């Protein structure tokens, strides 16, 4: 049954709650972003109102075939009225089309649901600064102090320099980048840009990217693999067997693969600096794991919450074990005591 942390009190609303069947007394289903754990259960047969960003609405219509009459896209940073309740969508700095939702309840409570986010100081100057928030439903994916990682900018710098060096030394090398959902587009796009190539990909992936309103996308992506030296593959295929196989398919156009797997976190971060990262190599294949995250680090999350000073925090991630839940609640108390709220 629908967990409490997907329900907005004082409304008929749910958030990312599409896998429970008909939620009893839900008059509007919000979807924060197009990732499978959050959209699971949507299809062409869904007949209730879905509220989302324009980009998420493009993906609903074109990838899952949800009918147009049930998609209610809302513009960002704009006061809107839904079943008599004022709401605002804000940029979550997650994947394309991902939002946070501000709800202004009739009784005067103000709730922020972050959906999935990577906290950023830029948020401290949006519509959030203009009023107080009583309840925060928080993306706690990496809510433990061992989760440190570099800025997205330092990681893209490392990838571009690595790729440019490799292909300049060997103009017959192929670069491969893994993907399994929308998000992290900058990795493969920035590499293609420095090399003067388009990114080659499957028809289904090309379709997904064309839903995202990315400026100048017809210039950066293609389905013609033959004309490209940056290929996008499913993440699962980013291993020595999958890559040896792919290289065979290219028919002696290329004699080396440099591949990138942008993971969330990996334990090498506690010990290693981005400058200090090395690939796994076998034969003429090298694989780099790079810590490109689209979730808050522990310190980025902590800053955001200590700025916002909510009266109550409701975690939405890692809530399934008692030891996790208990540890998170202890961090929230430290933060409140340190900041004085
Ligand atoms: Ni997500």
């Amino acid at each position: 049954t629908c967990p409490f942390y997907k329900k907005i009190p004082g409304t008929g609303f749910t958030v990312d709650a599409f896998q429970y069947g008909v939620v009893e007394g839900c008059t509007a289903y919000f979807l924060t972003h197009f990732h499978s754990d959050h959209y699971a259960g949507l299809s062409k047969h869904f007949t209730f109102p879905v509220y989302c960003s324009e980009i998420t609405g493009n993906l609903l219509k074109n990838k899952l075939h949800v009918q147009e009459q049930y998609i209610h896209p809302l513009p960002l940073d704009t006061e809107c009225i839904v079943n008599g309740v004022k709401v605002v969508l804000l940029d979550a700095n997650h994947c394309p089309g991902a939002v946070m939702i501000l709800f202004y309840l009739p009784n005067g409570t103000v709730i922020l649901h972050t959906g999935d986010f990577r906290a950023d100081p830029s948020m401290e100057r949006s519509l959030l600064a203009d009023q107080k928030v009583h309840m925060l439903y928080l993306d706690t994916t990496y809510c433990s102090p061992e989760y440190t990682f570099p800025s997205q900018q330092e990681v893209i710098r490392f990838a571009i320099n690595t790729a440019f060096e490799a292909v300049t030394l060997n103009p017959h090398a192929l670069v491969v980048c893994g993907t399994y959902s929308i998000g992290k587009e900058k990795v493969f796009l920035a590499i293609a840009d420095v090399l003067g190539s388009k990114v080659g990909m499957s028809q289904e992936k090309y379709k997904t990217l064309q839903c995202l309103n990315i400026p100048e996308i017809n210039s950066l992506i293609t389905t013609d693999m033959c004309s490209s030296l940056v290929h996008l593959l499913p993440m699962m295929q980013i291993n020595f067997k999958g890559l040896q196989s792919h290289l065979k398919k290219c028919g002696g156009k290329y004699n080396q693969i440099l591949a990138f797997r942008p993971t969330g976190w990996t334990h090498s971060n506690k010990f290693t600096r981005i400058a200090d990262v090395i690939p796994q190599t076998k034969g003429n294949i090298s694989i780099y794991g790079i810590p490109y995250s689209e979730h808050s680090s522990y310190l980025e999350m902590k800053r955001f919450v200590q700025w916002l000073k909510p009266q109550k925090i409701i975690p939405t991630v890692n809530v399934g074990t008692w030891k996790s839940r208990s540890t998170m609640e202890k961090y929230f108390r430290e933060w409140k005591l340190e900041a004085g709220y």
